[PDB]
């Protein structure tokens, strides 16, 4: 009856988290210990912090600090999470345990003081190498008592503070066969909802000539994945979404995955849907427009957003930065269809895995990062305030076309699409023919 452990996994991972930081580059350089604390997870926003957990352990723990020395790893949590991390901390007799800094585990106490605890793990990092800078994920500031009282210690003692939140996840980026296998069922869990549920509900409001509000279809769609009907095969236990699913039309559209849908009702012509399903702890996306009676101007560009999106699935391969992925996409933009360089989103998609947007893997002209086979990403491409010459009210003037799918990255060469959701215009188009 108690929760499972992935020994194997942890031992193999955190290996691997200490290569990567013994090896040096960037922000870890000259890091002598990784302080990571969760307080109370109000969740709202996807973090760092608690994503490290859910790749060394496969759960999240509140109220739960975590200190990796150079020679030694100690956990402090409630006497509960403590029972679950004697898992990993008793090695028992396994041989796997053999490149893992030995765990020390202190339980937090409710009331009584943890001093004593808070003083183990100082002196542990003051132990550690040079004892003085410490890696952290800077924007993860956690609610509660237990937090402050952790933080007050720590700050007393003035060490250095670096952000590794971009060194960790490209640490993480590369996905084990484990992780692949459940970020491929996540992709087709969205696509099932989507090509089950989704865009039959879509074309029903149409056909029918109803008015419904964005905000009460995204409802919909968050319904539709509690009924067995439309997962797959998957368990409606073990799904959640990635974010309030976001329909917008009318001339009210924002491509990005960071805003809800709002209260209008549906207008029919240029309809964006942006989805995506969290299977077992591991995101997805997915991004399908769908037109009605589209125009022969209005299918040009998608068409040619569609060219786009298949020369980027042709650059994003093993060794390639990702720099050099958006300027060759954006090449083609300048050279076919100028008029659309100041109408096509600023970021062409980001690395997806535990956390749903890896902010250092965001697909944009900066990005130094080279890409590696087995990284997912959302790749997500976007034409805004587009103008319907034949528009005559408002919400018929301007439109705009996104799609975006979940793929990988391999080797030699394009990249392998994991959601299944077809995207031509006549799978996309709602026709009067129906």
């Amino acid at each position: 009856m108690a929760v499972t452990l992935d020994k194997d996994a942890y031992y193999r991972r955190v290996k691997r988290l200490y290569s990567n930081w013994r090896k040096g580059e960037d922000e870890y350089a000259n890091v002598d210990a990784i302080v990571v604390s969760v307080g109370v997870d109000e969740e709202i926003v996807y973090a760092k912090s608690t994503a490290l957990q859910t790749w060394l352990f496969g759960y999240e723990l509140t109220d739960t600090i975590m200190v990796f020395c150079d020679d030694k790893i100690i956990f402090m949590a409630s006497k509960k999470k403590v029972e679950f991390l004697k898992q990993i901390a008793n090695t028992k007799g396994n041989e796997n345990a053999n490149g893992a800094p030995a765990i020390t585990l202190l339980i937090r106490e409710k009331n009584e003081s943890n001093k004593s605890s808070f003083d183990k793990m100082i002196e542990a990092i003051k132990e550690s190498k040079n004892g003085k800078k410490i890696g952290v994920f800077s924007k993860d500031k956690f609610p509660g008592e237990f937090m402050k009282s952790w933080n007050d210690c720590l700050n007393k003692e003035g060490f250095d503070k670096i952000d590794i939140s971009a060194v960790v996840a490209y640490t993480i980026a590369v996905k084990e066969d484990g992780e692949l296998n459940l970020m491929k069922k996540a992709a087709s869990i969205t696509s099932e909802v989507f090509n089950k549920f989704f865009k039959e509900r879509v074309m029903e409001i149409v056909d029918a000539d109803e008015k419904v509000r964005h905000s009460k279809l995204a409802e919909s769609v968050e319904k539709a994945i509690e009924e067995k009907k439309y997962l797959a095969g998957a368990d409606p236990s073990t799904v959640e979404m990635c974010y309030p699913p976001i329909i917008q039309s009318g001339g009210n559209y924002n491509l990005k995955f960071s805003v809800v849908s709002d209260k209008n009702h549906m207008h029919f012509g240029a309809i964006t849907c942006a989805m995506g399903i969290r299977f077992k702890s591991y995101c997805s996306n997915l991004v399908r427009t769908l037109m009605v009676d589209p125009s022969q101007e209005v299918q040009e560009n998608y068409n040619f957003l569609l060219q786009l999106q298949e020369e980027l699935l042709k650059e994003l391969r093993h060794g390639v930065k990702i720099c050099d992925v958006y300027n060759a996409v954006m090449d083609v933009v300048k050279k076919q269809k100028p008029e659309l360089l100041n109408k096509i989103t600023k970021n062409l998609g980001f690395g997806m895995g535990i956390e749903f947007r890896e902010g250092s893997l965001v697909i944009n002209s900066k990005n130094q990062y080279k890409l590696k086979k087995g990284m997912v990403f959302s790749i997500n491409l976007g034409f805004s305030d587009l103008t319907n010459k034949e528009g005559k009210k408002p919400e018929e003037k301007t439109y705009a076309l996104f799609i975006g799918d979940t793929v990988l990255v391999d080797e030699d060469g394009p990249a392998t699409v994991l959601t299944s959701v077809k995207k031509k215009v006549k799978n996309v188009g709602i026709f009067l023919k129906n």
